[PDB]
């Protein structure tokens, strides 16, 4: 539970992103990531490459977002990657079926005279929403009598939109190309050269981290609906006989909230289980995609999303992708409900075969007399935009008082920059100690800033902890007269602080950022101080 | 002077960058960066945020690359961003007249039976090509007779041909747009909240790095010519009567080869001057535009960009851009003769003003019984694709050997890693020295990769020095079994050795790529090894 409106206005106000085109009336899914929006979406993709590209040795690949139409015919885009449109017959404005019924159902869930059976009856029809093809859609969007969300009129039966921009690549219109929904095509057309620097042996990860575009019909989701992204797609292929992943005993007792198809269609709730006795029960089909889902929960978790708001959803018989066999995604629960922050699937053979059998191309491997077979490929999709997102809401808090602050409780690394250094004067008298603990905290690689802005030393943190700045050093006149010289570190979340002399804070504020030290072991060590 | 052929070849082969959609014939334009391309390509970016939005404190923002009609339509780009193009009327070829022109004006100055009076004239069209508007290439066209340069047809008149791509936002046509052929335009947009952030005072810069797109006629230039390509703008807004820059002096000394509008209609030659002395004949205008040109120069060259190859052109009386009074380039002199690599103009006020007549929004700022000015921003335009591209011409080299071996001279700043540990033997004799030397190297910071490759060590270090890696330590029997235990530490570019203690090399490696120690200082200090 928190309250959006609240936090997007914070947000917007210390500009982590905000309408783009504003001054034009601005353009739904579209939005700028002002500095601090940069800092914190910088952080996350660095947070990625390491947990990800550096921890897997994974191959990176920089492939254009411009793409023929050839191309996106063969992977079968320019038939299925659309979405059901609807429209009601006096205007012309569209809505995206998919969630109108859904958003209609809830309505009606909601209507204190709604009985309990047919309360039932609907909370069956939208768990199971991403199933209902075509026709299905077009007769529930009848019994409910499903209309207008605004000055209610008849919607036109529902029909497929495809979601990819159109453009024109070079003079004249002999070349008309689409902008990429994804990024993995590209690594796919790039399989030989690829497969070549693993010396031809498999399994090798091929990754990349660059914008897609979906021109999605009726965005209306604050950053989860977008039509311009930023996504890490990773492409793992596999020997399909030899899907065991090496490492995922690293990553076996973690408990995780799973929800398989079967609960999912057998009506129960999703189960808290262990991914070691997952993959055993066959619920996680081999360790291979297992391994992934540990890590994703992994980094998910360390960028500040919330456990208590996070499971692993499979999909259903044909809820798959037009490229999938079997898939599962990771959902965090925002105020938009559960939502697909990141989707993992394994989508078997499939690509490849269409590439090669389209262009003529082989694009195979081979295992030991020797015997060439189809790379099975498990691709993690990242949206680092939903991601970022729902870190805003898992961290941000208010403050218990009166004047209403906000604060965002970002781990030490995403946050725009680790520690605020604020002493009371900038005179020739504080200098000496600024200077020195800001270099001091640059040799410890911890990111700061001297804090300038006018007020009291309490209204300058409440600045602080709205762009959610982990922690803070207070250099008074104590710390410039006394001696020893000590100063004030300042936590964040708690707004308890402590007294240590000002040359060991360093150090100390550098063990808090990299978890080497608890808030807690500081309070036990230091003098506290209020 | 650089052998092209031989050059691309080796890029392609080790996978720096190449056709994109390559199995499918691959779009003029497009191409994708394999893994080292990316690790330099990355480099690069990294360097420049140093060097720019680290050193000058410049706020970032990353807005859309999706653009709705009305906007470009008031920065003036839907009317003067494009390019001159003709087509033989034969068939439809399309050619861009700008540089078709150049190209067959060079033809007739090679043909030995041209005359030295007739060389000069067209000597001075070319050096004023940029400068024939509409008609005058249509005369051009004309008195020269330029004809197709393939199976040579007739080619129609030049007309303007906007390089803007176009789409569609949204279901149905009611919201046309392109995609950004610059992303400046963005940072006017938000100027606003921008501006706030100094506290509403100049001069302050905002920054972008992010892709754009441009819809090029023909390109035929490899990196040089993209239709998508990732360009680092910034925008340093400035009091108009204030265009002085407080670290001028910090870029003065430099010497840089100028080249002067006169000096271009003047006929004469470029002349290498020092930015100090440049402001005062009035060369540079002002000091802020010198500061920048001071610290591009500086950028280029740290990252790979040979000075004696290196100038700064200003442009024509006409030349200049639609939005543009003053302007001055940092040319390259590649293999496609001197091209622009980084635009840094001066776009006094022109585009904060139309965004607001438009919109009727107001977009000032004050000054001290106080004043609204109209900010005059300074763009330095970075184009880190052909930068890239400029860097690999630069420091392509062939070593003096029949076989034929190449290498780039990579700075250590940007070589996809710095040092290259490979020992002879991987068994767990050698294990506890590669282990350590590589944890200590990533102590030291320095970016490394252990040799698996088979072959002699002369062989393993050739592909090393193929994607130009700056150094290299050879640890053999002599390391393991004699005490102390000392490996070899090569040079790149003069393939000569040292040896010294594996323990102490660490820490040597660190000071020659970080600039401390000069490779001359190594084999001052330490025992050559041949
Ligand atoms: N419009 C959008 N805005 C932000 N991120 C998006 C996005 N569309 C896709 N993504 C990212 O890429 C998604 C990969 O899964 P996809 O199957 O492509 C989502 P989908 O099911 O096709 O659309 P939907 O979840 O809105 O129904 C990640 O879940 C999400 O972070
Ligand atoms: N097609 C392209 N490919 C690569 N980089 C490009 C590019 N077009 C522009 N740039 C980058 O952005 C440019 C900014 O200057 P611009 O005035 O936009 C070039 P131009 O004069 O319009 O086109 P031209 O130099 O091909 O005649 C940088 O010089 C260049 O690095």
């Amino acid at each position: 539970i928190v309250d959006r409106a609240k936090m997007e206005d914070t947000l917007k106000r210390r500009f982590f992103y905000d309408q783009a085109f504003a001054i034009y009336g601005g353009v739904s899914g579209l939005y700028d990531f002002g500095p601090v929006g940069c800092a914190l979406k910088n952080n996350i993709i660095q947070t990625w490459r390491q947990h990800f590209i550096q921890e897997e040795q994974i191959l990176e690949i920089d492939c254009t977002m411009l793409t023929p139409e050839p191309v996106l015919k063969t992977s079968g885009h320019v038939d299925k990657f659309a979405d059901f449109m609807v429209k009601d017959v006096k205007n012309g404005e569209c809505f995206r079926a998919d969630h109108l019924l859904k958003a209609h159902l809830q309505k009606l869930m909601s209507d204190k005279k709604c009985s309990v059976e047919k309360k039932s009856e609907m909370e069956s029809v939208l768990a199971q929403l991403d199933n209902y093809g075509q026709q299905e859609l077009a007769d529930l969007f009848v019994n409910y009598n499903v209309k207008s969300p605004i000055t209610g009129n008849d919607l036109s039966p529902p029909v497929s939109f495809n979601l990819m921009f159109k453009t024109f690549i070079g003079p004249g219109g002999n070349m008309p190309g689409y902008l990429r929904p994804e990024t993995a095509q590209g690594i796919f057309l790039n399989f030989k050269r690829l497969l070549e620097f693993n010396q031809g042996k498999l399994p090798f990860a091929a990754a990349q981290i660059g914008n897609s575009f979906r021109n999605e019909i009726s965005p209306r989701s604050g950053l989860i609906r977008v039509r311009e992204f930023t996504m890490a797609e990773i492409e793992h292929f596999v020997d399909p006989s030899e899907k065991d992943h090496p490492k995922f005993q690293n990553v076996a007792d973690l408990h995780l909230y799973l929800y398989s198809a079967k609960a999912q269609v057998s009506g129960q709730s999703a189960r808290k289980m262990r991914l070691g006795d997952a993959v055993e029960q066959g619920v996680i089909n081999n360790t291979v995609l297992g391994y992934f889902i540990g890590r994703i929960y992994l980094y998910l978790t360390k960028v500040g999303i919330s456990p208590d708001k996070l499971r692993f959803r499979q999909h259903m018989e044909n809820e798959m992708a037009h490229y999938a066999c079997d898939c599962w995604d990771a959902e965090s629960k925002t105020s938009y409900g559960w939502i697909e922050i990141v989707g993992c699937a394994d989508r078997s053979c499939y690509d490849l075969s269409c590439h090669a059998r389209a262009t003529k191309v082989p694009l195979v491997a081979e295992k030991p007399y020797v015997e060439e077979v189809v790379p099975n490929v498990i691709e993690p999709s990242f949206g680092l935009g939903r991601i970022m997102y729902t870190v805003f809401e898992h961290t941000f808090h208010v403050r218990e008082g009166d004047e209403q602050r906000t604060f965002f409780s970002f781990p030490a690394v995403v946050a725009p920059f680790k520690c605020s250094v604020l002493p009371l004067s900038q005179n020739q008298e504080f200098m000496p100690f600024v200077k020195e603990l800001s270099e001091a905290l640059t040799r410890h690689g911890v990111s700061h800033k001297v804090d300038d802005s006018s007020g009291s030393i309490g209204r300058r943190y409440a600045r602080t902890d709205e762009i959610g700045v982990a922690f803070g050093v207070t250099i008074d006149f104590d710390t410039v007269n006394k001696t020893p010289h000590t100063a004030t570190l300042r936590d964040r979340d708690s707004m308890r602080q402590i007294r240590a002399e000002i040359s060991e804070l360093p150090s100390i504020v550098q063990d808090l950022a990299n978890g080497n030290i608890t808030w807690a072991d500081v309070e036990a060590r230091y003098p506290l101080f209020e």
